[PDB]
């Protein structure tokens, strides 16, 4: 390995420190939003609580790439279009979806931190598992769908689709990153198959949280 | 006694539960301003200011649930004019965004210098940890500097503002009334309108200092 090899390895993992940072800024913009319409008043908070993480998420990411003397802007502007596009193909109808919608972010993202947690140096991986997602705040929006689900039956069918949908757009922009502005097959043409069987793996795990959830 | 201590309790209850509700509520439409955000780096701005409302919220209502109230129950009777004063103030771009938040920032700060010598220690505790102002005024003040335009529409906005707060003040005080009490409910009215006209008396010269009309 030459320094040249690991100055390069730094620029990649400025690439997946700025696509998180994005997302995490852009989720806190999403679920904030989305907060306001809740049922009742005691739902409020949920979506809200999620959004103040993701915020905190984001600036310890922007933080760590200000250390590493890199653009927090500059790293993250390459991922803008596509992360904005999957937000404006996943516009939840109501509040049952936002919900939705953040579980589906929450748990996805935690599974791909788990995927390249191996592949990265340890202080990257400890980064990483700063922002990991806890079970048991998981658990907390996956028990508020339980709930509705279970209260109302009209409801299963079209968050099973929405699910569905969720996961569609999220395969269709995590490959256009893959082919449009590639780090992730340097960090995993050849190398890009193996980004597809982590990509496989996270679709995989989905569906089994779909299934518990009573969703097909 | 045990009973005039309960009823001061039920009072300091409503404070909090209209804090931890405008607070949420601002956490929410300041961060809803994102679509007007300049550039990335702006995106931050309203952020961060959102986030420290959230956890002011977090903050009161836990507060309340140490006195043994659901924050819920204690903020529901100021739902309806919170809301109803943010959907007569919705912000049009990024200026109209930060002057509301400075504005609302500026206001409640006054608001709490004014009540926390007639409150407990245990409530000024909470109030002074619920109490970035510069970064907000330097924002708006540098934008007037280099943007004639906007005086004339920020001053208005200004007004607006502070006319739609007003209104919301005024109907809080025949609908679920308590001000009174913490500062003969004749005089405790009089206190009230004396305390609101200051916290006007204030706003109206932070408009000057910004070059406004």
């Amino acid at each position: 390995t030459s320094p040249a090899d690991t100055a390069r390895y730094n620029r990649f993992v400025a690439d997946l420190f700025g696509m998180m940072a994005y997302g995490e800024l852009s989720a806190f913009e999403r679920f904030s939003a989305d907060a306001r319409y809740s049922p009742t008043l005691h739902d409020r908070a949920v979506l809200g609580r999620i959004a103040v993480v993701e915020f905190r998420h984001y600036e310890l990411v922007s933080a760590r790439l200000e250390a590493m003397g890199i653009d927090a802007e500059d790293a993250m502007l390459p991922f803008q279009a596509a992360v904005d596009y999957f937000h404006s193909r996943t516009r939840p109808a109501d509040w049952y979806e936002s919900l939705m919608k953040a579980y589906v972010i929450d748990t996805v993202s935690a599974d791909f931190y788990r995927a390249i947690s191996r592949y990265v140096d340890a202080g990257t991986r400890d980064v990483i598992e700063q922002i990991q997602a806890s079970d048991e705040t998981t658990e907390v929006l996956r028990e508020r769908l339980r709930s509705a689900l279970a209260d109302d039956p009209r409801l299963a069918s079209r968050l099973a689709l929405w699910g569905r949908r969720l996961l569609g757009e999220a395969l269709t922009q995590a490959q256009r990153v893959s082919y449009e502005h590639a780090f992730l097959g340097s960090l995993i043409a050849a190398a890009k198959e193996l980004v597809s069987g982590l990509i496989a793996g996270l679709a995989e795990k989905h569906s089994k949280r779909m299934t518990q959830l009573g969703l097909t």
